[PDB]
């Protein structure tokens, strides 16, 4: 890609494992059944974005700013959130993940305000430390993540599985839960559930 | 029925007696069992039982001041309004002393008693007060615990498995290792400010 603006373009079937793209800014464009395993993205802008049916396991994101952007029906292992560049000023749904695999990626001590992780996968990813207020994990199965100082107020857990959050370390003030999934919050206080 | 005349009594059973509102001074009841017998507002004063069962009594309103109980069983007993406080309880610090089975304790006063592995199963418990009682390991199995207080009790390791309508707020009592079935133990999450559904 030897441009440094896109716009507006569908990126079909491309294979770009392994690859670096420098600098480049991409707006109200789609990538789908594209292979981004283990690619570099240096410094990019995604605004307006969607990635559909890609592999993106294991990709590097230094600097690389993602607004408004979705994935859907993505692998996304092993991902490095904290290392791509995010704004000062807050705001809320930036991402939204809907049918993805995040398993092992690392959210630590983010701004996640109102994002979307529906029917995910999301196995032994690390919340510690986020803000993941108004969030939205409806469907989502969390087993091994871990939640630790993350703000959880007004987020969403309906119909999820295999959350472990001890409210002794977490604000789940107004969070939604759907029983019997929600009895799982016992488990902090070492209670024995039948 | 007729007045005991004796302060001991062993290995002797009484039958569809009734000692209603009879008086019961320092009389110890060994291994005696009780069946039938109507004591409603009777008072046992400084009175001891040891390896003592009642059986389909009525004990409703009975004062029990200084009064011992050591490996007592009530079963299918209406034991309303009871005030265990006054009661003697012993030095002796020891677990199941005290057993009920299919009894109605509606009204018990059990504050701040110490209560460890004590059975109330299958019981009727409206509105008794267990405010500061040591429960720990007792078993509520199977009981209805509608309007009863549970406040800085401790519950470690107690069971409720199918008991219904427990009040119990789990940032204010101790309930390690209690055990708890749904859906019922639903009722546990009403201490998190949460939404459910």
């Amino acid at each position: 890609l030897e441009s440094k603006d896109y716009c507006g373009e569908s990126f079909v079937s491309e294979d770009r494992s392994g690859q670096s793209l420098e600098s480049i800014r991409f707006e109200d464009c789609t990538f789908r059944q594209c292979n981004f395993t283990e690619a570099e993205l240096n410094r990019c802008k995604f605004r307006e974005c969607e990635f559909v049916d890609c592999n993106l396991s294991l990709i590097s994101i230094p600097q690389t700013s993602f607004m408004e952007v979705r994935f859907v029906d993505c692998k996304m292992l092993g991902v490095n959130w904290t290392s791509a560049q995010w704004p000062s000023v807050k705001m809320e749904g930036a991402l939204s993940f809907e049918r993805c695999i995040l398993n092992d990626s690392l959210f630590y001590g983010l701004y996640l305000a109102g994002v979307k992780m529906v029917e995910c996968r999301i196995h032994d990813a690390n919340f510690t430390e986020a803000d993941c207020e108004d969030a939205d994990f409806t469907q989502s199965d969390l087993k091994g993540s871990t939640f630790h100082n993350t703000k959880l107020t007004g987020a969403s857990f309906i119909d999820a599985v295999n959350y472990h959050i001890d409210i002794f370390h977490n604000d789940i003030k107004r969070a939604r839960f759907s029983l019997p999934e929600a009895a799982s919050l016992l488990n902090s206080l070492d209670i024995e559930l039948s």
